[PDB]
């Protein structure tokens, strides 16, 4: 698909058995999702940007489905204002910027 | 061009006659640049990032070149992690996400 940037590029994703709306973010190195239950062990971590930092929990080898494409990678869970799909997963679905 | 996301999508921009490195950020609604001198009057603007909301200075109709592509638009100036090229300018230069 070709997504324009007139509005926020929000897509529907499936993670941990639930559906969520998330933002395709080329500025995010990783993927951070609002509080939810995920399998496996996790490690504390801090991520920061505009406005400062927030603490999140890092879960690895998490499967996610975005627009029909299944990808696997690290997923951070914490008090993010918006669910964000970062580069670590964008690469997996063959997402690129074009102009 | 077509930019992959295995590494941060960093580009060289030109603003105020000076070259600077910036991030093509589809998760940012606006373009935020590190402290510098822009002409004209500015107005207040609050933007919400990963860590919360912050106050920045909004300058309109600012000449800026992105990887050789000339543009003229709104540039926000404030405490940012990196120079962020947001959707307002990404759209102007005809940038889209593809997969
Ligand atoms: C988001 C994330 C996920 C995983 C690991 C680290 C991080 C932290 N990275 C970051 O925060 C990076 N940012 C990003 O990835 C941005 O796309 C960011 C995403 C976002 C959207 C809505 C709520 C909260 C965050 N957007 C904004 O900061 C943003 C949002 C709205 C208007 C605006 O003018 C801006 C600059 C811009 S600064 C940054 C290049 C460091």
């Amino acid at each position: 698909p070709q997504i324009t940037l007139w509005k926020r590029p929000l897509v529907t994703i499936k993670i941990g058995g639930q559906l969520k709306e998330a933002l395709l973010d080329t500025g995010a190195d990783d993927t951070v999702i609002e509080e939810m239950s995920l399998p496996g062990r996790w490690k504390p971590k801090m991520i920061g940007g505009i406005g400062g930092f927030i603490k999140v929990r890092q879960y690895d080898q998490i499967i996610i489905e975005i627009c029909g494409h299944k990808a696997i990678g690290t997923v951070l869970v914490g008090p993010t204002p918006v669910n964000i799909i970062g580069r670590n997963l964008l690469t997996q679905i063959g997402c690129t910027l074009n102009f």
